[PDB]
């Protein structure tokens, strides 16, 4: 996936206007989109082809998948019938759960990343410990697309290591909760921003402020 | 805790508004907890709660296995309880924090938080299992109340139950499709939750009734 400005903005207004209002403002320094429950669960569905049509842009739909495979199959056709190009499925539930969606992604030609450890300090509790295998578990699936947090970037950089210089790797938790643009990117293709860029007083001189700290990556 | 009549509960994952529609009421008589899930809420939309809620004398139980950050999930459990549901699934693996974000919100709207701690599937052996009990504890320690645990793991389901003490509720997938017997699982369950044996029956209405006449006695 080629995300301009290694930046992708995590669309989590829950107000339709604000959302569009927001996303064009920033348009041009962005042409990824993680849209997530709190917009698709306040507006439908249909906000996904909203986004293409005015923006053009891809989409990535973080619905961190976590249900049996059966209904993960159902979830993953529902989302790419919508017109999401990806969606962030959790490693936790096991690898059937994730071949589940791997399967659908491949019959509609879209991308599965799997989501291998979580950003929060909650994450330290269960999932952290076994991020590793999870990370393991993507590679023997054949899984190529990943997320892990920019909250620690030293786990950031074990994760980086297990999937391979060749694996796509994004990363949430950038700037509202802790982590560095920069020295995200030394370990992910790419940024996830939120609250940062849509919370901002001026979201477009924030997502301008991002970008020009990164520059020379 | 919610009386769940014939303690069977629909987990009704038809993806069409139509079918969905029909064969919710067909079984209407047997039971008046639903479970309504993403597959039919992203392909319908939220107002799919609204309708049934309008349609069926139904409470309904949002099975959104909530998986993210505190921030997120709270706004996912604002959106979810303002469209209608009476409670929502959480999953516990992501830690304390995502599951007290999700009590918070349902104790400030008046709703209700289950918490999934082990799954029904077979890849729940590879992560979920190992832990599953402190997920339960955690949520015993949190004050959860309301709790998901596997059908078809007899003897992880009885422990759930001894962990979180009887008077927590629980309700059990996993009954029928996925191998899970029935009047086993409401050995140690409350309710048991029943998707597909029921929605995909040539006779919806007389799945819920054979099953409901196999636990008679319960
Ligand atoms: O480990 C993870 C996985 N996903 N997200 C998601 O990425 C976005 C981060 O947004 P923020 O910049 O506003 O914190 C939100 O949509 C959140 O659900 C995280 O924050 N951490
Ligand atoms: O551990 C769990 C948690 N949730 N479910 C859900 O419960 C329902 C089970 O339906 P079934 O009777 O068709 O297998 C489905 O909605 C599924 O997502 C499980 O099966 N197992």
């Amino acid at each position: 996936m080629d995300v301009m400005n290694r930046l992708i903005l995590a669309m989590d207004l829950m107000n339709r206007d604000d959302a569009l209002r927001v996303t064009g403002e920033v348009r041009e320094y962005i042409d990824t989109v993680k849209i997530g429950y709190p917009l698709v669960l306040s507006e439908g569905m249909d906000i996904i082809a909203e986004f293409r049509k005015r923006f053009g842009c891809r989409i990535i739909a973080d619905f961190k998948v976590a249900d049996i495979p059966e209904t993960n199959e159902k979830i993953c056709r529902a989302t790419f019938k919508a017109g999401a190009d990806a969606i962030i499925v959790h490693g936790f539930p096991g690898a059937d759960s994730v071949r589940a969606c791997l399967n659908v992604a491949e019959e509609m030609g879209r991308e599965v990343f799997l989501l291998t450890e979580m950003s929060h300090p909650g994450a330290e509790m269960f999932i952290q410990g076994a991020a590793d295998e999870i990370a393991r578990m993507g590679v023997d699936l054949g899984v190529k697309n990943y997320v892990g947090p920019s909250t620690r970037p030293e786990r950031l950089s074990r994760l980086r290591e297990i999937i391979g210089q060749d694996s796509f790797l994004i990363s949430p938790g950038v700037g509202a909760q802790g982590g560095d643009p920069g020295e995200t990117l030394r370990f992910a293709d790419a940024i996830i921003v939120g609250r940062s860029i849509y919370l901002a007083d001026n979201p477009a001189a924030a997502a301008a402020g991002i970008i020009e700290s990164i520059k020379d990556l």
